[PDB]
């Protein structure tokens, strides 16, 4: 089998992509955002606190003939942003993009952190890192991907994420129409429950490749790019008037200027993020300060390869049983 997804920013900087999942039966079209940096399918429920609850579609159990309740089962996880969730279980019958998975574990939320409630364009996550991270309790469970696997042509799915346009999700297969050249494929660390490879280096600009390690995660559902201080400063030094602001919480720059380019190394592959792709806009609306897509990793304790690393290649997501990483460019 195979399944094939079109996933949409959520606004005009491309903070987030979701992506309709078929839930229950009849379907319940929810949009998720689709979270190779975590592990639970989690969603807005006919029981989220009501005042939690402010535009999202909601899922009602009830109203799926094929739900069942996961007893004594019950989810709570805690994102890297601060944000958090927490609820019970149901499975349920799950399709992306054509594909089917029954009895998948659907984590209905009790609670929502502020930053979901505000969010009304994202109904819930779909993690897709390894199931080791899932966090329901006392039995945990498989994502969605590791539950589909047996049944998919080839043991991947693939990102192919828009620059300010709407990209795709496939499940099972690699479409060789939707990148250039060829895929070059790096190893993965399963031991962090990411997506947790090393970059060979980076340029900025026309500036010369520095080889140098730079270990961290594929994670779509990161907006930015995190890495180590001293590759944001030699980044950033590239932008006259950019600045580190304590204020604002990370590098900002002069919306006036035009930003310099940023390739990262995939083994002897290069992938290059134009710089368009790392302006985020003004910090408050009317602002002339922007904020900078690329920032400093320093404190989280990992690098991430976030959204505006991703968006500018076509990644698998190989889950064979060595799992590994493939970029092209596209
Ligand atoms: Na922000």
């Amino acid at each position: 089998s195979t399944g094939s997804a079109t996933t949409t920013p959520i606004d005009s900087l491309d903070d987030a992509y979701i992506t309709p999942v078929q839930i229950g039966t009849p379907a319940q079209t929810l949009n998720l955002d689709f979270d190779t940096g975590s592990s639970d399918l989690w969603v807005f429920s006919s029981e989220t606190t009501a005042s939690e609850v402010d535009g999202q579609t909601i899922y009602t159990p009830s109203k799926s003939t094929t739900a069942k309740l996961l007893s004594g089962a019950t989810w709570s996880i805690s994102y890297g942003d601060g944000s958090s969730s927490s609820g019970d279980v149901y499975t349920d019958t799950v399709s992306v993009g054509g594909l089917t998975v029954t009895g998948q574990a659907v984590e209905s939320a009790k609670k929502v952190s502020s930053s979901f409630t505000e969010d009304s364009t994202i109904d819930g996550l779909l993690g897709l890192a390894f199931s080791t991270l899932n966090t329901v309790s006392p039995t945990q469970q498989k994502t969605f991907f590791d539950n589909a696997k047996a049944s998919l042509d080839s043991p991947v799915f693939t990102a192919d994420l828009g620059y300010h346009a709407p990209g795709t999700y496939n499940f099972g297969f690699i479409d060789t129409t939707a990148y250039t050249g060829s895929i070059t494929y790096t190893a993965v660390s399963t031991k962090q429950g990411f997506w947790e490879w090393t970059s060979t280096g980076y340029a900025v600009g026309s500036g010369t490749f520095k080889s140098t390690s730079i270990d961290g995660i594929a994670d779509t559902g990161t907006t930015l790019l995190y890495l180590p201080a001293t590759v944001v400063s030699a980044y950033w030094a590239q932008v006259s008037g950019a600045k580190s602001s304590s204020s604002v919480g990370g590098y900002v720059f002069p919306c006036s200027a035009t930003l310099p380019s940023f390739t990262f190394g995939v083994g002897s592959a290069r992938i290059v993020i134009p710089g368009d792709y790392i302006d985020f806009g003004p910090i408050s609306t009317g602002s002339s300060s922007c904020f900078g897509g690329i920032q400093s990793s320093a404190g989280i304790g990992i690098n991430i390869f976030g959204d505006v690393a991703l968006k500018a290649a076509f990644v698998v997501f190989n889950g064979a049983t060595t799992p590994t990483l493939g970029f092209a460019s596209k």
